[PDB]
């Protein structure tokens, strides 16, 4: 039951889990110490199979631009909503960055387009133009919501591709959450994949 | 839930992750008598993804014959003994040649197959005592030699599972093991089994075969 | 082989591995016109589509970003979409034309509904650019861009998981933008695999367009 | 393009889709220099950047013994095809004495061949006796030994393919795949030269390939 804030006004939030470490086990040997031991065997060989057993239902509040990042994560199950806020970089969001406007005016300039956006959205919409239309004129920022499904071994590799420096600072920040609660989750997994597997960074 | 199919196979459940309200939740994407009208609305507008949030994890015990259809399943997950570092056959009961006329009695076939097994899995055994590696000794045992392994599958496959399998044209053996799929999918997902009988579902059997 | 879509849009046949005869060899596992064309007409009536997966295509598209949304939404299937670090980035939206909006009625005319839509694109690209100027980094000034914006990527999809991206998007049921490249992509596959399109629209395709 | 494998397999190219450029022009995404593309693909995979490789396709037309076969089908991210069994040709694996030749054991080498093509010939001669008799050959073929010959049509992206190799072209697989894998090495490498060097150099994981040739 997990819930995690990300940015400004987004979340991961644990909907469900199936199995735990054991579930890998499990699968390994295919029955029902020695099984730490086995879960970290699996991981240096890469013998990943097993950790599919092992699945997650999230439920994530993104924008539409961290969405699409990680809707490329095709090996997963995904529903999105089908109610109207936008992603507002803070102003420290810009530190290391020397911008001829201060940050504070950046985060305002922001704020200014998407107002305007969405209050032509508004008009469209009062005007009687079809939704799916007159929303083209929604920016990047414009938050979505969908439960993601996703097992153990392919949430791995989501976290060896997003939690890493190389990775938008926004969608490292969703993958942080993303691994923190698979490390409550399945602490013998995490810290076996931390130690093996792990290609990224930032964890 | 542990459900015997065939002389010494099985299909046991070995765990489940939500049931119907999870399509339900997934649909709404968020958190009585509708929404099992949601379930019903989805599957009889082809809105499938939300089943694929729920998922089950199966102990399977076949025939090797039986597994190697099983695993044309790609959209799936398994783990299988192997037959590298990892002895039943399955003999056919007479009943199992009643409507196509034999040269010789059912009851010979039967007595046939147990023969050649017994052959095969003799051989098998002197060639082990022999020093022969399994890997390489395995390879005279007969294809309706048991084996298991655990499947992770999500409802909406396992409904495409169900129409290909759980149906007159697949070979009865396997239509037996998914007849047993089905049983444990109606009892953990109730209202999502019914409506994919009753919109989605291809197949001839479940239909005709109660549970 | 090249398709015009929207007002700047596109779908480009890159390449094609194998034709109807691809599926039948495949079918048959090895290697008379009319017993072939029997053969794929049969597996198409059964729903015996494996073979078809042997078929392969890869398409270079261009289209706005909401459509390129649910289009990705194919799993079965391999992208690669523009980024900048390989290739140049160029910017384009795509605008309605007033033709788009017929049979609803509004209390703005439809050129004015195109009109307000240019305006916000124009706005939201210069504040882009003027974010540029600024030193502020693209990863974080493109968040005001709009969905309209045009992106392009390569698609490589078997003929099977092609027909059933027609089957959802090849229908009056899905946004009209995205109908309007699934059009072009059955187009495509028509012309390559005659037999197999052919086949699809009689006993499978389960939309109501083509 | 046909290898021969085992003593009756084979591994035959059917078809294929582009080459290392396909690759090329999908990380670019363009349509339209060998140095630089070279450059790119050895770019590509050294930071892990698979995806373009996805964009090469390939068609084998594989004849393995079923076990040989059920280990192949484990790799879900592929296409295949295989002859019904439901519903002619048997022919099966029968390993040389070489094959054991490593091994302790309690009799001579050529002693299991005899074994293993005796019960081969007594298994398939009961099942050519069930079919006469009237038993559908989807019941009479399971007392078939899993070094029966199968045959089947793969279709696989380069991406999928590499990581089969990764896995089936190292020396912790069974001996017999391990010869397939080497073939399928084989024709990859004669499409794709400069992917499959980019492979060997950046990301294969296993061991034989940069020890054995082409
Ligand atoms: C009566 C019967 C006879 C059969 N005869 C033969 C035979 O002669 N030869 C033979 O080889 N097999 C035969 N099969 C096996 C048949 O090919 C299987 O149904 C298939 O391998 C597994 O099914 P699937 O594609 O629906 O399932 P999955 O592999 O689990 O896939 C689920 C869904 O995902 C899809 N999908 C998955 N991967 C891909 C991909 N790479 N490209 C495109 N779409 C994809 C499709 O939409 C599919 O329906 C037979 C099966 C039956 C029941
Ligand atoms: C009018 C309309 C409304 C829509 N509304 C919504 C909405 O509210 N929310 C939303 O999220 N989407 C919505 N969509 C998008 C729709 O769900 C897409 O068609 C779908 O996400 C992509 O299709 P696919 O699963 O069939 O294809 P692919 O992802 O390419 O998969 C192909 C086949 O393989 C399968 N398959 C692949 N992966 C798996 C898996 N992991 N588990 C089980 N089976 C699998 C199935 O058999 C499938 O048909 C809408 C589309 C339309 C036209
Ligand atoms: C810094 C950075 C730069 C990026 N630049 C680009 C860019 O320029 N262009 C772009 O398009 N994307 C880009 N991406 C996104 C990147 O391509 C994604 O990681 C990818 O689309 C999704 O990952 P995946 O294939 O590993 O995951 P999934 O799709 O979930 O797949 C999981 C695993 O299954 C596999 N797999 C799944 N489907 C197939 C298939 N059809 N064929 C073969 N193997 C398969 C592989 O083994 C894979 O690792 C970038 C990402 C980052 C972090
Ligand atoms: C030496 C050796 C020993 C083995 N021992 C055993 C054993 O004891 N028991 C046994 O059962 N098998 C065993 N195997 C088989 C092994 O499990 C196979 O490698 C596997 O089934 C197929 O590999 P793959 O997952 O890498 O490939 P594919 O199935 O082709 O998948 C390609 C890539 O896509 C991915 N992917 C695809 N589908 C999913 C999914 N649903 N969820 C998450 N990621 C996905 C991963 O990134 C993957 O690497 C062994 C193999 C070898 C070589």
């Amino acid at each position: 039951h997990m819930k995690i804030d990300i940015l400004d006004k987004g979340f991961v939030e644990l909907v469900d889990v199936m199995g735990n470490d054991l579930s890998a086990v499990r699968a390994a040997r295919v029955s029902f110490e020695r099984d730490r031991h086995l879960i970290e065997y699996l991981m240096k060989h890469g013998h990943e199979t097993p950790f599919e057993h092992i699945v997650f239902t999230f439920h994530v509040k993104a924008p539409i631009f961290v969405a699409r990042q990680w809707f490329r994560h095709r090996i997963a199950s995904y529903n999105e909503l089908s109610s109207y806020e936008f992603y507002i970089p803070s102003p420290e969001r810009l530190e290391g960055y020397k911008t001829t406007i201060p940050p504070e005016r950046v985060t305002e300039k922001i704020s200014e387009i998407v107002d305007k956006a969405y209050r032509t959205y508004l008009e469209l919409i009062e005007s009687g133009v079809p939704r799916e239309v007159a929303r083209i004129v929604l920016p990047l920022n414009l938050y979505t919501r969908f439960f993601w499904t996703v097992n153990a071994r392919s949430l791995m590799n989501f976290l060896n591709l997003r939690a890493d420096s190389h990775a938008q600072w926004e969608i490292q920040q969703y993958a942080l959450a993303i691994a923190r609660i698979f490390k409550e989750k399945c602490p013998w997994t995490f810290e076996a994949f931390l130690k093996y597997a792990y290609k990224g960074d930032i964890l």
